[PDB]
């Protein structure tokens, strides 16, 4: 469903848990396009937490699977991302999504 392929790994002991928030900073582009969701945002990136379903799937597990100080390149699949029916303008239906995320710390 979805793949986690590291750049700079993090220690590898410290994830997110359950009862945390994740505070990631991404850049979401799609198979060959342009960008539809990134974390360009002024002095926040985005924050969420685990076991509520806030963010699609491909991130919860990807997210989590990744470390406290940790970035990668993670690939979405429909199943994971926002199944067939996403939005029309965004997400275009079976639009495999990629994101560049950043696991910074937890909250």
């Amino acid at each position: 469903g979805v793949q986690v392929e590291t750049i700079s790994p993090g220690d590898g002991r410290t994830f997110p848990k359950r009862g945390q928030t994740c505070v990631v900073h991404y850049t979401g582009m799609l198979e060959d396009g342009k960008k539809f969701d990134s974390s360009r945002d002024r002095n926040k990136p985005f924050k969420f937490m685990l076991g509520k379903q806030e963010v699609i799937r491909g991130w919860e597990e990807g997210v989590a699977q990744m470390s406290v100080g940790q970035r990668a390149k993670l690939t979405i699949s429909p199943d994971y991302a926002y199944g067939a029916t996403g939005h029309p303008g965004i997400i275009p239906p079976h639009a495999t999504l990629v994101f560049d995320v950043e696991l910074l710390k937890l909250e």
